[PDB]
């Protein structure tokens, strides 16, 4: 105390392979100053101000908010638990350069609870700066906010894209979009232009894709009649699975457009709520925002965030309340210090 040692286990893609009872000292092959000591087979990371051969210098702190902030969903993270005293830091390594996903799982694992509630929990980023968390919870939250390209609960709420597990038919005869509309499930998933094999190719499970037989490729009057005389309802679990697959898929196209514009930063460097606002407007008006919502896009590529809020507020499509709610997501990111 204050510690645990051989408690639980550790996730690493890196192991080196005749007396092992003695400690072994290793240099992380990719980077530095990152030097680890293996007691038994377990990785230990220590920092000491006064020069040591096998220790590391003091890592500077990160300015990222531990409360409201995120790390890029694109990067790798090192998760550490331990103690620090008067200029000397001792930490046990839990995840060694892992993705946010297995981090979030291997971090709740049955063997690992014990050491994480009595020791200080931090993340070491790819740039070798440090985020110190007050507790383990804060950390878990942080990982959950970081893992997803958009916020799925916000996106599927009635305020934005909605959720309807029964087969439905937006628009109508009086509309220009009549003939371009298909049968739709979950949050806006439209089968009008899709084949079963397309869904299988996108990663949708067999049982869901077979369940939808007879609804593929229908549009206009056909789709309207089909919904009227022979509806089909998916369970909430299946509907949410299908939806999340197509939401992530679309998010990637928005991401590509953003990165291709060479604005000075990457889509993954923006806060969660803003990413969510941009994907939402694109989902409804079409993905190429340079063409479909020019005022919004022009403000985005200028990096003018107040201008962006105004643009969301001034657009007239007859979808006004939703446009406003998107703008208010952006305004929330400005007010909390995450933007600019």
């Amino acid at each position: 105390v204050p510690a645990f040692l051989f408690s639980g286990s550790t996730l690493s893609s890196y192991r080196p392979n005749i007396t092992i009872a003695l400690p072994h000292y290793v240099d992380l092959p990719g980077r530095s100053n990152f030097k680890l000591m293996y007691i038994m087979g377990f990785p230990i990371d220590t920092e000491m101000e006064k020069d040591s051969e096998y220790s590391n210098k003091i890592r500077q702190e990160s300015k990222i908010s531990k409360t409201e902030g995120t790390v890029s969903y694109e990067q790798k993270i090192t998760v550490e638990t331990g103690q620090e005293k008067d200029g000397v830091k001792v930490y046990r390594v839990m995840v060694l350069e892992g993705t946010i996903a297995e981090s979030i799982e291997h971090l709740d694992k049955k063997e690992n609870e014990d050491i994480l509630n009595n020791n200080r929990n931090r993340i070491v980023l790819a740039d070798n700066t440090v985020i110190n968390f007050d507790n383990i919870s804060q950390l878990k939250e942080f990982l959950r906010r970081s893992v997803n390209i958009v916020d799925h609960d916000i996106f599927s709420s009635n305020g934005f894209a909605g959720f309807n597990p029964t087969s439905h038919f937006p628009s109508n005869p009086s509309s220009d979009y009549f003939n371009s509309t298909g049968v739709t499930f979950g949050s806006g998933v439209d089968l009008g232009q899709r084949s079963k094999q397309d869904l299988l190719n996108d990663g949708v499970p067999q049982y869901i894709a077979d369940r939808l037989d007879g609804y593929y490729m229908l549009r206009g009057k056909e789709a309207y009649d089909k919904v009227r005389t022979a509806p089909l309802t998916l369970s909430d679990n299946e509907a949410h699975l299908l939806s999340n697959i197509y939401i992530d898929k679309f998010s990637h196209k928005i991401e590509g457009l953003f990165n291709d514009a060479n604005i000075g930063l990457r889509f993954s460097d923006l806060p969660l709520r803003t990413r969510t606002a941009l994907v939402s407007i694109g989902y409804q008006k079409g993905f190429k925002l340079s063409r479909t919502a020019p005022t919004v896009w022009n403000k985005v590529i200028a990096k003018d965030w107040n201008g962006l809020v105004n643009a969301f507020n001034n657009i007239v499509d007859g979808m006004s309340d939703r446009r406003k709610r998107e703008g208010a997501l952006v305004q929330k990111d400005i007010d909390s210090g995450l933007l600019k």
